[PDB]
């Protein structure tokens, strides 16, 4: 086939009922996810193929970075709930990775109050119950289906995407190859 199983993409042992349509993991400590998220766009390459009616998810993990991979677990949470994940992403990739200007939990909210969220606001987020199920789901989402590498995506939490088994000579048709199966992945 042209689509093969161990190939462009991997089929869990253990499906996961219940999972989120498209399920992407990420950290801002991971070097590839710096790459899809500022160089390949994978995320909304992926949305721009997507269906209608398809909900797309990503999440932060824990287990890059130590103390400061968890304090990014909970900012993720708390851009979630406040919807401005893409006010912080770029800014919070660089912080960590390009400028290394990322140390410390006050740090992250330096972040969030340069992108315009205000102190007060940020605060009570990051202190809410709601961002604590937030958190919680991330983690939970992860757990199932046994997470030790990202950037990771899953599909219907069934499939696997393996980036592993495309080209990377163009970096342009790789991503459409990611996302071309991704949407054979939703088609299935």
């Amino acid at each position: 086939a042209q689509y093969e199983d161990g190939k462009q993409y991997t089929t869990l042992e253990k499906p996961v009922a219940g999972a989120p349509q498209v399920l992407e993991f990420f950290s801002f400590f991971c070097p590839h996810c710096y790459q899809f998220e500022e160089v390949l766009h994978i995320s909304d390459n992926v949305k721009k193929k997507l269906p209608e009616g398809v909900k797309m998810t990503k999440y932060h993990v824990n287990f890059m970075g130590g103390d400061l991979g968890k304090d990014l677990t909970q900012a993720w949470a708390v851009a979630m709930a406040l919807g401005v994940e893409d006010k912080v992403t770029v800014p919070l990739f660089e912080g960590v990775q390009k400028t290394q200007t990322i140390r410390s939990a006050s740090d992250i909210r330096d972040v969030f109050i340069n992108a315009g969220i205000k102190g007060e606001e940020y605060d009570a987020a990051w202190n809410s119950f709601v961002v604590k199920s937030l958190v919680a789901q991330q983690e939970k989402a992860a757990a199932d289906v046994q997470l030790r590498g990202v950037p990771a995506m899953f599909v219907n939490g069934k499939y696997q995407l393996n980036p592993q088994g495309m080209d990377t000579s163009n970096m342009d048709v790789f991503v459409q190859q990611y996302a071309d199966t991704v949407k054979y992945l939703s088609e299935k």
